């Protein structure tokens, strides 16, 4: 029905420039956002072994160490019409506590270039269980990454550009290191006039 399982949700996810006016009148630009403050399409996780790592951590792994309903695809129009500060700013919900350990991967042509992880321990909301990972540093490499794709002369370049650029992240419990939330981000430039749109898919495997 939505990017989450029963076990947990992703509440809100956004990546996102602040510029150095916000001082004084606050902005902040959104390469891209999801709120979940009707079920989803599957799309076989086979078609995409090949966008991202083999080995450990690979998606083939990934999706033999299951659980199988925990993985999910996030297609992105990212906004890229706009020294700031870049963040990424992530919160999940559980009914459980739990720490998360949360991994984010930038693959290019299917090769791991920079990994983050985090650690985040449980906080106590309105009968439920929260995880904010807010403001969290962008790391140079895609800062870096955004400042050239901006400078390109045609969108159909940033399409092939974005292409051959994946994200991966899997969040696990650290204590048990049972498999949480698998996300494989594929991406691809929103229009000059239009926003950063997304469409969630499950991702699924013939048992045949
Ligand atoms: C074309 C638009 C690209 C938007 C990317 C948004 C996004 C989406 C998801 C995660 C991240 N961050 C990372 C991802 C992987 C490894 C990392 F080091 C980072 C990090 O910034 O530390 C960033």
């Amino acid at each position: 029905r939505g990017l989450g399982t029963a076990r947990l949700q992703l509440v809100e996810f956004s990546a996102f420039v602040e510029p150095p006016d916000a001082v004084d009148s606050y902005q902040r630009h959104l390469f891209v956002h999801i709120s979940q403050h009707p079920p989803l399409e599957s799309v076989d996780v086979r078609q995409i072994y090949d966008k991202f790592p083999e080995k450990k951590g690979g998606l083939r792994e990934l999706y033999d160490r299951g659980p199988p309903h925990a993985f999910f695809l996030v297609k992105f129009w990212a906004d890229l019409n706009w020294g700031g500060f870049y963040g990424v700013s992530s919160q999940y919900e559980s009914l459980e506590h739990m720490t998360l350990t949360c991994s984010s991967k930038v693959c290019s042509f299917g090769k791991q270039v920079v990994e983050k992880v985090e650690t985040e321990r449980a906080q106590l909301e309105d009968g439920r269980f929260v995880y904010r990972l807010l403001r969290s540093p962008m790391c140079e490499y895609l800062v870096n990454f955004l400042h050239k794709l901006r400078q390109l002369p045609e969108r159909y370049m940033m399409n092939s550009v974005l292409e051959n650029f994946t994200i991966l992240q899997v969040v696990t419990n650290r204590d048990t290191q049972e498999l949480l939330l698998c996300t494989a981000y594929v991406f691809e430039v929103s229009t000059s006039e239009r926003g950063a749109q997304h469409h969630i898919y499950r991702l699924v495997r013939d048992v045949e």
